[PDB]
């Protein structure tokens, strides 16, 4: 018989480094998941002092239709209108398997799978053997990348869930979203 | 502060290369020589759907050239090698960015990323993600002013060559087409 799909965690915290082709570039985050809620908190991290991105959170509400972009520094706030659907982070049963490799070399290493739901926008997930952790994600139009992100740092469950709490500026924010630039 | 580990300089493996020149994914076997500064790779098509055309190219620094092979004719191009000779480890200059763990809890690897930013008056950076415990290379990502040119994923890593007749390129190199040859169907 063939590889069938594990249950990838739905409740866990830790960190990604996300590549967008629109600039093309990496930015690094904090990053809470909560698929049990439908809900996705994610905080700017700098890597070298080097690109003065400035620093925003932004929380994510599927369950609502709505998210917040929030400047680290000032906290002012921006409510964004939340248009395309909740889309979680586990392997579809629908989906195909495409390969399984392993990660390092022969002393330490993990084994890994990479899954093809093609949801023409495909998307490809690559999640861990033993217990499905994800540690990466690729969304492509037409076979060229328009976002991938990676995962580590992973430990489950939610440390503290007042992260999915907005601040005291969002309730009554702007509605026409903030700049990313110094 | 982290010192540098020191990588192997000859293990086979495969490889996931992302071109933002073509915005796109291509696999391919690899064979990497350090220690003989050469290389070998094989591409591998992922379906049926793009018709990309297989070709097989072999990098032979000290000679100062390179052969494109295709897969099915095993036609060949011949063309000089510019670019200097760069091996896949983390050089002494380099900083030390972040370390990671990869996966979760229990099948677990820790990884370092390293950097090392080299100038050669362009400020293209150079970003590579290795293994902690024995230096594996997980990772490459080159950049100029800071937007992804390349990179390069790399796993199923075993070391040593097993047969390196694979660099030796096919009859048919030994007086090769000196230009390059297209890669579509």
């Amino acid at each position: 018989s063939a590889p069938r799909p594990c249950q990838a965690p739905q409740q866990w915290e830790g960190r990604q480094v996300m590549y967008q082709q629109s600039s093309g570039r990496n930015s690094r985050a904090l990053l809470s998941y909560d698929g049990l809620n439908q809900r996705v908190r994610v905080l700017d991290e700098r890597k070298a002092l080097i690109p003065c991105k400035r620093l925003f959170e932004y929380i994510l509400l599927y369950k609502d239709g709505v998210m917040f972009q929030i400047d680290q520094a000032t906290k002012q706030c921006s409510k964004m209108t939340l248009t395309q659907p909740w889309d979680p982070l586990d392997i579809p049963q629908n989906s195909t398997f495409e390969d399984q490799y392993s990660i390092g070399g022969p002393q330490e290493q993990i084994t890994v799978q990479e899954w093809s739901d093609r949801k023409y926008e495909t998307w490809i997930g690559i999640y861990t053997v033993k217990d499905c952790y994800p540690v990466q994600e690729t969304f492509t139009i037409n076979y060229s990348v328009i976002l991938s992100t990676r995962f580590f740092d992973i430990q489950l469950g939610i440390k503290d869930p007042s992260v999915f709490t907005p601040p005291s500026t969002c309730q009554m924010a702007q509605l026409e979203k903030m700049s990313e630039d110094c």
